[PDB]
Formats: C-alpha cells, structure tokens, sequence
C-alpha cells in the first residue's frame, strides 16, 4: 500500500500551511488548486513546500522553496495561480507554480520522506500534532481572521 507518509504542502499568507496532499494517500497522485497574490501589483509569488502535519508552515519540513517571477501588475486576488503537487511512485514530487492568464511557469522536483518514515514515526509525528493542535488553531484563527489594518 504505496502513499505518502507525512503531509505536504505551501505555505500561504500567514505562516499558514495549506496541504495540497493529505498524508497517507496512495501514491501516484496529482493535486492541484488555485491561489493569488496577496499584495496589490506583486511581481512574483513565492513558492514554500513543506510536509508535515502541524497547521503553522514554521513547525513542518520546508522541503523546496522557489518563485513564480514575471506576474504581470493586478490587484491583489486577481491573479490565477495553478499549484500542482504530482507525487509518483518513485517518491518524487513534482511541484509546479502556473500563470493561467499567461501559460508561465515554474516547477522543482524534490524527494519527499527522506527519513522513509516507519508506521511507528508517522504515528509519533501525527501523536505531536494533535497535542500541538489546540494552540495551533489559536494562532491560525488569530492570523487569518480579516480584523486588520495595514
């Protein structure tokens, strides 16, 4: 039963990790979803994977970090943004960043679970998480919510 072990992911505004693959799912897959930028006329967008299964990108693994340049000027939101995660059964994921209103594109390949995690490990790691999970839903809450002046 072939799957990824930890959880990966980006990171959004915020220091907030959004999974683009839940752990243990079976591998191969392909996951893909939609982001923008965050800031008026932001020329590039940054790209930080990690795994892991805590909900603040800081307590995970960042394992790969690149840029989509060449975002033509919008406000923010605007933008159309495809994160595709492409996990294969050799435990390479590929994680590519496109412009739909351009074609332009990035990608990187990194390999996932360098630790090749026993049940035992994950369990431990997942065990953490749920006791971290309280005050990370507290600091997540405290970041996303839209009471904030600039």
């Amino acid at each position: 039963a072939d799957v990824n072990a930890l959880t990966l992911g980006i990171e959004t505004t915020g220091g907030v990790m959004t999974p683009l693959i839940k752990r243990n799912t079976a591998i191969p897959t392909k996951k893909s979803q939609i982001f923008s930028t965050a800031v008026d006329n932001q020329p590039t967008v940054m790209i930080k994977v990690y795994e892991g299964e805590r909900a603040m990108s800081k307590d995970n693994n960042l394992l790969g970090k690149f840029e989509l340049t060449g975002i033509p000027p919008a406000p923010r939101g605007v933008p159309q943004i495809e994160v595709t995660f492409a996990l294969d059964a050799n435990g390479i994921l590929k994680v590519s960043a496109t412009d739909k209103g351009t074609g332009k594109s990035e990608s990187i390949t990194i390999t996932n679970d360098k630790g090749r995690l026993t049940q035992e490990e994950i369990d431990r790691m997942v065990e953490e998480a749920e006791k971290f999970a309280s005050e990370d839903a507290s600091i997540k809450a405290k970041v996303e919510s839209r009471n904030k002046l600039e």
